[PDB]
């Protein structure tokens, strides 16, 4: 029953994420999360087999929760105002992200270059994230916003690139080094220029 | 010109170096041992000694020259073009030197940097570098400024950060993605459009 279904498999989550963040992903086990959720074994193993397919599922529900937050926001507005929206909010997002799961999902890919699975299974994620927001970007074209002078699918590898960036440098340096608002700034500038954007 | 025994000592430095590239491409950073530096250099154990205490320190010490050699590269061919054909050619040059970089040490550094948010010493370290890297290419583009090559509409560090974050994006890009998924190339030219915008630079 999918609503009773989706409740529990989120509750399991949030158990092995605040585990995943106290020992890490290597060290983090079955009867760890089993303990930190509050429900029985079987109730757990029912959803998941392992930690390793619950940090994906994190991984993915988060990749697929920014790209609705971008998709929705785009059916009230303009999908100008939905990207330039996204990149105003990340300087005050960022705040306490060495608290949250995102260092240890960085240290989880940067080891898949020597680990081809884990590399595939980026690859896929990656070639999901490209469509989804070549399909916004084309969205905007067909509104009329945007004419764009480099391919979508390029747009969009690069504003991974820059968005990744940002969550790098707030994770690594303090405030004023990390200067996430100038990197959101810069990056809209990027965007404007190239999909030809004169919203403002 | 200490009748030239800084030569002598950046020579040395750099052949047990060579050395060390040798053993952390083939056993990463960890598990490389000062015994194997030692064995592939060819010098001494006194030798090598004298210069370095341990593998980590010559891990970073290639870390830097990587850095400075692509800093130099930059100041040195503003001197014989424009700064805006000099940033540009850098760009072209990157997306044909990225072919062979999961046969470079790329990927053991780019993994040693990430471990720095939960080392404060590594931390401290990448800070400083990232400081140097900040001040170096804002005077790069400082330069341009003076020549009259850019007027910027952003502050020179702020450039400098997203210049760092686009070059390293597209370094990763070629390590993790085959080359037409990695788009190397359309990067940057993403780069480079980005670049232009930003300085205000009115040269083709």
């Amino acid at each position: 029953t999918k609503e009773h279904k989706d409740k529990r498999q989120a509750e399991i989550l949030e158990a092995a994420k605040t585990v995943f963040k106290r020992k890490g992903f290597e060290l983090t086990t079955m009867k760890d999360v089993v303990e930190e959720s509050g429900f029985s074994r079987g109730g757990v193993y029912l959803y998941f087999s392992s930690t390793e397919e619950m940090f994906r599922r994190i991984i993915e529900t988060g990749l697929d929760e920014g790209l609705r937050k971008l998709d929705k926001s785009a059916e009230h507005q303009s999908v100008w105002a939905s990207i330039s929206s996204y990149l105003d909010e990340l300087t005050e997002g960022l705040r306490d992200v060495a608290d949250t799961l995102a260092p240890v999902q960085f240290e989880y890919l940067v080891t898949a270059w020597r680990n081809e699975e884990r590399r595939q299974y980026l690859e896929k994620r990656y070639d999901l994230f490209v469509e989804r927001f070549s399909r916004l970007l084309q969205k905007g074209i067909d509104q009329g916003e945007f004419q764009p002078v480099q391919p979508l699918a390029t747009i969009a590898k690069f504003f991974l690139n820059m968005n990744d960036g940002i969550i790098q440098n707030a994770l690594y340096f303090d405030e004023e080094k990390a200067d996430v608002s100038g990197l959101a700034e810069s990056a809209k500038l990027y965007l404007k220029t190239v999909l030809q954007a004169d919203e403002k």
